[PDB]
């Protein structure tokens, strides 16, 4: 109720179909402008910013709730009862990919499909899992974001953007120093902290994994240990370009991917 302000709750749209759109680490809702009217004639859309988004008031961030990614997918479940919607395909990107996976295993009854943009089960290296990330690694940047987040922040940019795609850099960019500094690097240790391999046979609900030909964050091989271990219905569709931010970058051609998964739930 109040979260529906909180969190810029907005439902555009229309249809039996109902999609909720939850945006990455370093952005908020506006992530999902470009894609959004391919889904619009067809869907119902829901779409919120997170808690640690640059575009919610910052002194509703609660640094020992936000400790775990259940206290977000607490934030989802009451939006979506808050609506009364009592099923809908869920379509995250980056933390959110991590965030509809718990939310679907918690409630099976409400996500009759996922899809995962820039998606990782966890991201440090474990003696045969390939995450992408050294704990020295991991430290290096946490460090940077506390020293000087804005350097940080211009050099992370382009890196998770990929391609040289200049205005996805600004963009990202703009929504990235939005965000306070202690809650960024809060949520970034949260996520680097956070494993799902464990969980993902809970999931039931039919998955699609988006895949780009380059993820700084997102190694080539991930995509295909999800598909393996997912327990629902997984197919992993492939996007012929590179980068992290897919929606900002090539959203014509995420759209063709979103259109199709979200055909039939
Ligand atoms: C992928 C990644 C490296 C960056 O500096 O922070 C991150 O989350």
């Amino acid at each position: 109720a109040k979260l529906l302000q909180i969190l810029n709750v907005r439902v555009v749209g229309s249809g039996e179909r109902v999609v909720v759109l939850s945006h990455g680490f370093g952005t908020d809702q506006s992530a999902w402008s470009r894609v959004l009217p391919y889904l619009t004639r067809d869907h119902r859309v829901v779409l919120y910013d997170l808690v640690c988004a640059g575009s919610v008031n910052p002194d509703h961030f609660d640094f020992r709730r936000y400790d775990n990614l259940d206290a977000y997918v607490d934030d989802l479940l009451a939006i979506l009862d808050a609506l009364r919607i009592p099923r809908c395909a869920f379509v995250g990107h980056s933390v959110s990919a991590m965030i509809g996976i718990l939310a679907s295993i918690r409630r099976p009854d409400l996500f009759a499909k996922l899809v995962l943009i820039g998606a990782s089960p966890r991201f440090l290296n474990d003696s045969d899992y390939h995450g992408g990330f050294e704990l020295e690694e991991i430290q290096q940047v946490f460090d940077a974001m506390g020293a000087n987040y804005s350097a940080w922040a211009t050099g992370y940019a382009p890196l998770a953007v990929g391609a040289d795609v200049p205005a996805a850099v600004q963009e990202f960019s703009r929504t990235l120093f939005n965000m306070r500094p202690d809650i960024s690097l809060h949520v970034c240790q949260t996520v680097f902290k956070t494993d799902l391999r464990g969980v993902l046979g809970m999931v039931r609900a039919p998955c699609v994994v988006v895949q780009t030909t380059r993820d700084v964050s997102v190694p080539a091989s991930v995509a295909a240990y999800l598909k393996a271990h997912l327990g629902g219905r997984t197919t992993v569709e492939f996007l012929q370009t590179e980068g992290h931010l897919p929606h900002l970058s090539a959203p014509s051609l995420l759209a063709q991917v979103l259109r199709r998964a979200l055909a039939r739930y």
